[PDB]
């Protein structure tokens, strides 16, 4: 079986727009018109979208919306789509998609604990068993004290569960892992050993970087297809194509977004040298670019260099 | 050959001072008392420090210098020792490091990007190439507008170096990898696949959470001995025991530290059966405990509760 699995587009997103708005829609339609591009010549079976598909939880824009439902339909032309919104996609999203779930076996959305099955493109059966993101609200919401013997309790029930597949069972979750603090300088934070063990892939999402998390079960956060702010100038983008198969171990590969990359350059004293230095690294320079610097001034860089967009203290 | 690879210490730290401070100091021994008498009992050959030691980087307490030089001390008995100081290390560390490292070939701190050849408990000879923090403070003394261009000729300048190990050579990393963004809701992070690859082991630092990074070269963070705050209550705490063989692939071992465990509670209102659940559930906990809630009130709970530490809104 066949899947592409990606996540984290983050739909309608304008960085910097407290500084220099940069609307990221063309760099974006890029992306994912070459995800959805190469999911139709490998002909997969199924594709698992784990969250944060756009980019406002309040106030999406009609553009964002509509470039949305334009890809779910793409998609669900070439294969049967399973959706766990995360906590960045609009309340009304999961209305609709709770509304056109029961009316398609084409799309289906997953918004509780509750295992629900699915048929992919060639009839293969598949047991979808969703984790949605653990929010601190929905957690004050149940009044609940110690959260977590719940949330334990619940990845008992997909594990009891994921059991009784028949051809597949695969885990969509929307949180962060045990990876790693103390980056300078909170989220209920899950670890990756909790997983239930016996399913066949582990889709996540809310994490931007690619990480291959574990390999047994394989585990991955595919990551965003851009780069959003410059706390990602190292990771990869992109999304991920899987290979399932009843007999043997999972294979996977990765599908590079290729974003324009992020740059920051860094200066003591605005000189006339520095000015020299970051014209010149600015000129040629395919993405977006921040400077930061530690003393005082400073003429108009951003009047004259379009890709430089943050300047700091 | 046998190492004990271990990082992150924090001796000094006192937790949670803007609302209940908690010396952490004995906790913090039991876990290095374990650590140290768990290398005597292997006998080790090799001992890595990967930095932050201490807690203070600017006014740390003469306890805390008095502890740190014990176990240097303790440790220089049993093998040889090497440091990387952190970004929060004490500048005077660095400086009696400096100092210690001429007087004796059993201890040696290394501070810039230079390699060090070293000599193990058993004669085994290692290479050492050392990779400090990044620290933007000094990119902006450095004043190289793009500072990648330069950590990525130091990256270079280590695989050269690394070729012409004799028995073993082994890199030490103090920074963030391509980790895991957005985490809701600034470091200059170096990608893993950067550390060259040439290497038997690489030692890293900075992260608090235990971490396998990649198989090949063998890349770990061991993790703090003790969970500082609540963005810790999931990760895995202690420190790591290696065995390098020329002709094989290399094998570990974590030392759990057996930290005290951390647990939020999440409470809409603080009712009357709120406080009886805060009131149970801190009652047995050999930890500490943060209750958040939403809706507004409020008793002293704090002089009634000797483990519950942070209330939050
Ligand atoms: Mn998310
Ligand atoms: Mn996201
Ligand atoms: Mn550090
Ligand atoms: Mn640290």
């Amino acid at each position: 079986m066949k899947i592409l699995h990606t996540s984290d587009w983050h739909l309608g997103v304008t960085s910097w727009t407290s500084s220099r708005p940069v609307d990221r829609r063309e760099e974006l339609k890029k992306a994912l018109d070459k995800v959805v591009e190469e999911a139709e010549k490998r002909e997969v079976d199924l594709i698992l979208l784990t969250g944060d598909l756009l980019h406002s939880r309040n106030n999406p824009s009609v553009v964002a919306l509509h470039d949305l439902l334009d890809y779910l339909k793409r998609m669900m032309r070439t294969a049967p789509v399973v959706v766990l919104p995360g906590n960045q996609d609009w309340k009304g999203l999961k209305l609709f998609g709770n509304f056109v779930t029961s009316i398609s076996s084409d799309i289906t959305f997953v918004m509780s604990f509750e295992p629900v099955d699915v048929e992919a493109k060639r009839g293969q059966k598949v047991r979808i068993l969703p984790f949605p993101y653990p929010d601190e609200s929905e957690a004050l919401r149940k009044n609940e004290g110690d959260f977590r013997f719940f949330l334990e309790s619940r990845l008992n029930k997909l594990y009891e569960e994921a059991l009784k597949k028949e051809d597949f069972a695969i885990f969509m979750g929307h949180f962060t892992v045990e990876g790693l603090a103390g980056y300078a300088g909170r989220e209920i934070i899950i670890n990756r050993a909790l997983i239930p063990s016996v399913v066949d892939y582990a889709a996540l999402g809310h994490i931007h970087s690619f990480r291959e998390i574990q390999k047994q079960p394989l585990t991955i956060y595919p990551g965003s297809l851009i780069r959003i702010d410059f706390g990602e100038e190292a990771d990869e983008k992109g999304a991920v194509f899987v290979e399932l198969k009843r007999g043997e171990p999972p294979r996977y590969e990765r599908i590079d977004a290729s974003p324009l990359p992020l740059k920051t350059l860094y200066y003591k004293k605005i000189d006339t040298s520095a000015l020299k230095s970051i014209r010149d690294s600015c000129r040629n320079f395919p993405g977006y670019v921040r400077v930061v610097y530690e003393e005082d001034s400073l003429p108009d860089l951003m009047g004259e260099i379009d890709n430089l967009v943050k300047i700091e203290r």
